[PDB]
């Protein structure tokens, strides 16, 4: 086939790379399609062989120059297309005989300018396209020869401004597109004569002032000018546009908006305003009763008018975030509204009648406010609510009537909400997020799974504080032994009436007795609250008892590591000083106090075991660990010198055993104290909590044991005591 064909008397020579006009075709060819080839010019009477031509298509052909008699002879074709070409100037002297055109597609061309005598004889054209071009000005004079043009596009060009009386002859214009353009300014009377204009396009431009000249476009129904540089919509700017019904103005530096500028718009269907910070009061909405959305964000208004919902009967979406509203009105008569999103405001209270008559509500966003009280019956009138977001407020008690269908609930940030909510009034709940991890223990941490957020575990226990009945029974002996044997050592040491060795041993017995007092407090708490801990956990962690428990635990643990680093400096120094060793044993019992009194003011609240480093803030924990490690290193370094260096032989043996036991028993706690750094090969918190719970009070359990059944001076002093 010289050239691919079809059965509707049409030749479709696409995809062939012709270098000339096809020949030998039928004289009855209805449409000549020769697109996507490589011909650059046509001789005269190139299309004389086709007297009955209607649809000529040579787009994507890359024409360069046209002979001013080649296209002649076509006195009856309809649509001419020459896009994706490189025509520098319009065939103005060649389109004179093209008197039967209906659409001239000269877009996607290299047109830089049109001549004055263009568009003559085209009295039947309907569509004009000059898109993706390089025209510097609007062709006013040539456009004057188009009295019946129906749709004109002038976008993607290099025009900077449109002068006055530049569009009078286009009496049948209906579509005007000027997007991705550079025009900056326009005159008062530039747009006159377009009485039939219905859709106007000006977006993606740079007009710095409101195009007030739109007062003469009565038939405008779509108005898009978004992504511009406008900052004030004046007062009364849409008087001449009553049939208008869709405004586009988003992404602009709108700073101020007039109070009565949005009135008498009966066909408006949407309204979005974000960033008008200079607006102080709610706009006048008289005459606009068919609107479906009000998105007023970034504004300083303070009071919702008390009758929007008796006038806007078709409202569906209400978004008033990022405002300064303080008082909320009655929402009765808002039947079709389903998208209330009042957030980032200054509302402080919710009344009974605030949310009455809302039968179609489905979304609520009352977060980031200062609501301190909510009525019990407030939510009893609502219908099929699904989302309720009240997080990050100042609530103390949460009503529960009429919230059985809440699919998703959010409550985080209400720190003063101590009361624990029940699981009977939220049977149809899918996602919950509460202020304290122990309020989640009542939804179980059937068919579907809730997903609580502050998450429970073993360092935030939900039934037992200690663990199984093995960690329980061993903490009960470490308490009994550390109490009774320490009391016995104190009694025999400080009631025989001392040298500077015996006094130090008695003081390390006092600081072990206080540690035993701390672990006893822990086991009584576990015992009282057996079988349930949610009831007592909130009262314990946010209470004041945890402060005393932590004070005793840290004080007993660091007053016995500095009273054993001063007892190695009294043996190395026997290789005089009764006064000084007695005034340095007060500065060890008062230096210890500072550390505990300290975490009490600046923490003891990240575990129920009330310690500072079971887990680890990167403050007190790392400092305690570093100080204890250096003291133990120096303690061994000092004794190492004495190691290489009667009653003196018996005391040396006792202090060496004390230092070995205390060094050995401390390594598990130090090693597992750095849990986040190494995760202990993804060790379970339950397992490591156990070992940091048993092995921590252990050293202050055999110090008075080792000393009472294996040291010569305990026998003698016992006998001088009877």
């Amino acid at each position: 086939a010289p050239c691919s064909c079809d059965g509707d008397r049409r030749v479709d020579c696409s995809g062939k790379g012709l270098t000339a006009v096809p020949e030998g075709l039928s004289a009855f060819t209805q449409a000549l399609d020769i697109s996507m080839n490589n011909i650059t010019q046509l001789p005269e009477d190139a299309f004389k062989n086709f007297p009955f031509l209607e649809e000529l298509q040579l787009a994507g052909n890359d024409l360069s120059f046209i002979h001013p008699k080649a296209l002649s002879g076509l006195k009856e074709l309809k649509v001419l297309t020459l896009q994706n070409n490189q025509l520098k100037t319009v065939p103005s002297e060649a389109i004179r005989g093209l008197s039967a055109l209906q659409s001239l597609r000269l877009d996607a061309n290299h047109i830089t300018s049109v001549p004055e005598d263009s568009f003559e004889g085209l009295v039947q054209l309907r569509h004009l396209w000059l898109d993706d071009n390089s025209l510097t000005e609007v062709p006013v004079h040539p456009l004057s020869n188009l009295p019946t043009l129906q749709a004109l596009t002038l976008a993607l060009n290099k025009i900077s401004s449109i002068p006055d009386f530049a569009f009078t002859n286009l009496s049948s214009l209906v579509v005007l597109h000027l997007h991705n353009n550079k025009i900056r300014s326009l005159s008062q009377h530039c747009f006159d004569g377009l009485d039939n204009l219905e859709t106007l396009d000006l977006n993606y431009n740079n007009l710095g002032e409101f195009p007030q000249a739109i007062k003469a476009l009565p038939s405008l129904k779509e108005l898009g000018f978004h992504s511009n540089s406008i900052s004030v919509i004046p007062d009364g700017a849409f008087d001449g546009n009553p049939l208008l019904r869709t405004i586009h103005l988003y992404d602009n530096p709108l700073s101020f908006v007039g109070n009565s500028a949005f009135h008498n718009l009966s066909d408006l269907h949407s309204l979005v305003i974000r960033g008008a910070s200079m607006v102080q009061q709610f706009p006048n909405l008289t005459g606009t009763v068919h609107l479906e959305s009000l998105t007023l964000t970034g504004t300083k208004i303070s009071s919702i008018p008390n009758n929007l919902c008796q006038e806007q009967k078709m409202l569906r979406t209400l978004d008033l975030s990022y405002n300064n509203i303080r008082d909320l009105p009655s929402f009765n008569g808002c039947h079709a509204l389903e998208e209330i999103s009042l957030q980032r405001n200054q509302i402080y209270q919710i009344k009974e009648g605030t949310f009455q008559g809302l039968i179609s509500l489905r979304i609520l966003d009352l977060s980031r406010n200062l609501i301190h009280e909510i009525h019990s019956r407030a939510f009893a009138t609502l219908g099929p609510i699904t989302n309720l977001d009240v997080s990050f407020n100042e609530l103390t008690s949460f009503p529960t009537e009429g919230l059985n269908g809440l699919n998703q609930l959010k409550l985080v940030g209400n720190f003063k909400l101590k009361e624990a909510l029940a699981a009977k009034d939220f049977v149809n709940l899918r996602s919950l997020s509460v202020p304290y991890a122990y309020q989640c223990c009542a939804f179980w941490g059937s068919q579907i799974i809730i997903h609580c957020t502050p998450s429970t575990g073993a360092f935030k226990p939900c039934e037992y504080l200690l663990g199984s009945w093995m960690i329980r029974l061993t903490v009960w002996f470490i308490f009994l032994v550390a109490l009774f044997f320490n009391l016995l050592v104190i009694l025999t040491t400080f009631a025989s009436c001392l040298p500077s060795s015996k006094l130090f041993i008695g003081l390390i017995s006092v600081s072990n007795l206080f540690m035993g007092i701390y672990t006893g407090i822990l086991t009584f708490l576990d015992a009282v609250s057996w079988g349930r801990f949610a009831e007592f956990g909130i009262w314990w962690e946010t209470g004041s008892g945890c402060k005393v428990a932590g004070f005793l635990a840290v004080f007993s643990s660091e007053s016995a590591i500095f009273l054993l680093m001063l007892a190695t400096v009294e043996r190395s120094l026997s290789a005089n000083h009764l006064k000084q060793f007695r005034v340095a044993a007060l500065l060890a019992f008062l230096g210890a106090t500072v550390a505990g009194c300290f975490p009490l003011f600046h923490e003891y609240s990240a575990s129920p075991l009330c310690l500072p480093f079971p887990t680890g803030s990167l403050g007190f924990t790392v400092t305690l660990v570093l100080l204890n490690s250096l003291a133990f290193l120096l303690m061994a370094v000092i004794y190492t010198k004495l190691y290489c260096n009667n009653s003196q032989s018996s005391m040396i043996k006792h202090v060496a055993w004390l230092i070995f036991t205390n060094c050995i028993f401390f390594c598990p706690v130090a090693f597992f104290s750095f849990a986040p750094l190494i995760t202990a090969i993804s060790i379970s918190p339950e397992i490591m909590k156990s070992v940091t719970l048993i092995f921590f009070p252990l050293p202050a359990c055999l110090n008075p044991v080792l000393y009472v059944f294996f040291n010569p001076k305990f026998k003698e002093d016992w006998k001088l005591l009877k």
